[PDB]
């Protein structure tokens, strides 16, 4: 049964890395990694286990909860161990292949990814995260910087992925509108199934979504005296007042882009979308969706602010 006795660490590390740089699951934003490197005695034999525990306050992937730990393998590929993650103890279970009889003296390193609880840690702050490989613990203060919003003139926005649904083929974004809080003449709001830049422009070939009269699109009013999450993330929208039947006459769809037309407004909204997706032909995401903010200024000059948000598996 449980070898963490036998398994010796001899180095263990962790990081805020960013998402780009998580080759299986490659996102905007940040993430967490743990790096371990740990020794197999001898004795281990196939079926025992071992345990790695994440930290109380992240999660494995934040968008889903249906994707199994990544084996442990030999630099060849060849599998030591399969895992099973047990969400209420935030630990993983690895179970030893036949690899620990026929192979002597064995070493393994592993990557693991993470991201911060958006609801542990709703705001910029500091905290120590604790993760444990073998019943071995390691420790790292770390800081969490969520993003700034894109500022040009009265136009300012930003927006995260929240949920992928795989059964589904969805995608949710949120997306807050005039965090800031300005007063912002004729908005518009565009929504575009594809990379935008950070004026809005889109970029075609970044991968995508489709936005049409299908997508769900859901909008709550933010009060002047209600500041939001800097981690771009609502857990609760009871808090905020749904707006969404105001669009109903205020939007419009063209060639996956929606637009919706806020008008002259002085408050930050939040927008809820949930789109489908289309899986490329040898089964990974290559998810992208952005959106822009269209504001005039007192000369009736367009001032455009963008954001957009990626998945890319492998």
């Amino acid at each position: 049964n449980n070898v963490n006795d036998l398994i010796k660490v001899t180095k263990q590390t962790i990081k805020v890395g960013d998402g780009k740089d998580n080759v299986a699951a490659a996102h905007d934003g940040k993430d967490i990694e743990y790096d371990t490197e740990f020794t197999i005695d001898n004795k281990v034999k196939k079926g025992d286990t071992m345990t790695i525990n994440y930290d109380k306050n992240v999660i494995p992937s934040d968008l889903t909860d249906k994707n199994d730990p990544i084996d442990i393998t030999d630099p060849s590929g060849e599998v030591i161990a399969k895992g099973t993650f047990d969400k209420a103890t935030k630990q993983i279970t690895y179970t030893f292949t036949d690899y620990v009889d026929k192979y002597e003296d064995i070493k393994s390193r592993l990557t693991l990814y993470s991201y911060i609880d958006k609801k542990t840690v709703p705001n910029e702050t500091s905290l120590n995260l604790t993760f444990a490989t073998a019943g071995k613990e390691t420790s790292q203060n770390v800081t969490v910087d969520y993003q700034d919003p894109m500022v040009h003139g009265d136009s300012n926005i930003q927006s995260i992925f929240t949920k992928l649904d795989e059964d589904k083929q969805t995608i949710e974004q949120q997306i807050y509108v005039n965090p800031l809080k300005k007063s912002a003449t004729n908005t518009k709001v565009d929504i575009a199934g594809s990379q935008v830049d950070d004026y809005g422009n889109i970029k075609l070939g970044n991968g995508s979504t489709i936005i049409d009269q299908n997508t769900e699109i859901k909008v709550y009013k933010v009060n002047s005296d209600q500041q939001l999450p800097q981690s771009n993330r609502i857990y609760d929208f009871s808090q905020y007042e749904d707006v969404t039947s105001q669009f109903d006459n205020k939007k419009s769809f063209s060639n996956n882009v929606a637009t919706l037309d806020f008008g002259d407004i002085n408050s930050a909204y939040i927008i809820k979308v949930v789109s489908k997706y289309t899986p490329t032909s040898d089964g990974e995401l290559d998810i992208a969706q952005g959106t822009s903010m269209r504001t005039t200024d007192k000369y009736g000059y367009y001032n455009y602010a963008g954001y957009s948000n990626f998945i890319v598996t492998s």
